[PDB]
């Protein structure tokens, strides 16, 4: 029969909204899910959504005949600089399907062969940085992983070198992108946004949008003028035509796609590598097994594309890190028509859902009682995992287009890290997860003892 869904504590006219007035709102929602279970209602002035945490309900939310991607308020605020790029467009906007059709072949597993050399260029910069540290210097892990993933998508995205390993202070483009993402997420908990106290925030936001547009528009214009052909996504987007409409992307949409890819490289992938190394140093037997694989497979100075594919256990380590701390921690859906969720929760057309991915990934009915343990071997027999239990890359046609790119880079880089260094958790680091667009382990530091294996 139909059930009334639970709701967390209220704040009078503000309803549930003050629960998210915290620097760690996703972690707050995870604790609410632990208390209330697989579904809860969340109300704010002028809005309602429902947070889902169980595979039982999320499998139904993943039914594209019943639910489509919604732009969360977070993505609506990011859309002020990511425009109608793939991540911040509605499925029904012409530019979504057009860009999807044009870009999907450039993001396939086969396409990764063409990006591999560029990925290796930045991975070798990381390895050399760490080889060149003096005794008992340490590594700032999320900082170096962010230098790597941003530079990798800049080089693969539009043949542009941010040169992050040559800097303390990021490239001006990156400082603007980070400040724009901070303003976007900050606005989720800004009570009176038209207060004159925020005139400076708005001025800075418009300045940061201009910095991002000016660099990307200039590179697109420079490439069109030269006629140069490279192994980058920009070459693919200038050349490509959508088979359906017969149209190419216009220069403005190409700029939004580049900004969108750069947001993605900077946040998700660096978080995944940071969490993977955190779990490895906290689980030395797992670290040893992964290091043994890296030594057995990566027999050449430079990893080959085919060797990265052979790092099976490293791939399982990365999936297990995505299980516990999926770095893009939620996505939003709306009901296409009236429908009943799970035989119990009637929804009206337009009703919204949020998928709380870290909670989904803690469903004991799927994973068993050891759900907080870091055990990559739980990915050894993936045909045994029920549908829609593991969703770190989202769902269906609106799933991450970058999944093969992210996993190729992370497997390459983690493999090289484990080949070249022993790691020490020299501070006995206490996990502290900072929330931006994404999740990452703030203040995570290690020491790395070279195995003295030349590149
Ligand atoms: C260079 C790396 C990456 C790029 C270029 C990339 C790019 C994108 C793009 C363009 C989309 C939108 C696809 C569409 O709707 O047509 C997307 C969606 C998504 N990506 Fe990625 N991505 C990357 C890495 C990651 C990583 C590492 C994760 C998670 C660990 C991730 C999680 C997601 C999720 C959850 C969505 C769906 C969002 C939603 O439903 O609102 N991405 N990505
Ligand atoms: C890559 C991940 C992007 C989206 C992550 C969402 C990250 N939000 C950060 C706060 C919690 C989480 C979320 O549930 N927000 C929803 C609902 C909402 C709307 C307005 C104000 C507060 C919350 C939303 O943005 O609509």
């Amino acid at each position: 029969t139909i059930k009334e869904m639970p709701q967390p504590k209220t704040f009078g006219e503000l309803k549930n909204l003050p629960l998210l007035n915290t620097d760690k709102p996703v972690q707050a929602l995870m604790k609410i899910a632990d208390e209330l279970g697989e579904i809860f209602k969340f109300e704010a002035p002028g809005r309602v959504t429902r947070y889902l945490s169980s595979q039982r309900l999320i499998k139904e939310a993943c039914d594209e005949s019943r639910f489509d991607k919604n732009l969360s308020q977070a993505l609506k605020f990011v859309r002020d600089f990511a425009g109608d790029g793939l991540f911040t467009s509605w499925t029904h906007e012409k530019n979504w399907k057009k860009a999807h059709n044009i870009l999907l072949p450039s993001f396939s597993q086969q396409a990764m062969k063409g990006y591999h050399a560029m990925m290796v260029d930045i991975a070798v910069q990381l390895v050399q940085k760490w080889e060149r540290l003096n005794a008992d210097e340490h590594i700032e892990v999320p900082e170096d992983m962010t230098r790597l993933t941003l530079d990798t998508i800049g080089l693969c995205g539009f043949n542009y070198r941010f040169n992050s390993f040559y800097r303390d202070q990021p490239h001006p483009f990156i400082t603007s992108m980070v400040r724009a993402l901070d303003e976007a997420m900050n606005k989720l908990q800004r009570a009176n946004p038209d207060d004159p106290a925020y005139d400076e925030n708005k001025r800075q936001f418009q300045e940061d949008i201009k910095v991002m547009n000016d660099l990307v528009d200039k590179i697109i214009a420079d490439r069109k003028a030269s006629g140069e052909q490279s192994d980058d996504l920009l070459t693919h987007m200038l050349n490509g035509k959508d088979p359906e409409t017969g149209e190419p992307l216009d220069d403005e949409n190409i700029r939004y796609q580049i900004i969108t890819f750069l947001i993605a490289g900077h946040e998700t992938t660096s978080g995944l590598l940071s969490f993977a190394l955190y779990f490895l140093v906290k689980n030395p037997h797992v670290l040893q097994k992964a290091a043994e694989e890296a030594a057995r497979v990566l027999v050449d100075p430079v990893p080959s594309y085919k060797q990265v594919k052979q790092l099976k256990y490293v791939g399982m380590v990365l999936n297990e890190a995505l299980r516990l701390w999926p770095t893009a921690p939620a996505f939003s859906l709306y009901a296409k028509e009236d429908t009943v969720l799970g035989g119990e929760y009637p929804l009206e057309k337009g009703d919204e859902l949020m998928v709380l991915i870290p909670q989904l990934h803690r469903d004991k009915t799927i994973w068993g009682d050891d759900v907080e343990e870091f055990r990559p071997e739980r990915f050894e027999n993936p045909s045994a995992i029920p549908q829609h239990a593991f969703k770190p890359f989202g769902n269906g046609q609106r799933a991450c287009i970058g999944q093969q790119f992210a996993l190729h880079e992370a497997t390459l880089v983690l493999g090289m890290m484990l080949k070249h260094f022993d790691f020490e958790d020299h501070t006995n680091y206490e996990l502290d997860i900072k929330e931006t667009l994404t999740l990452k382990p703030e203040g995570f530091v290690v020491k790395a003892k070279s195995k003295k294996i030349p590149l």
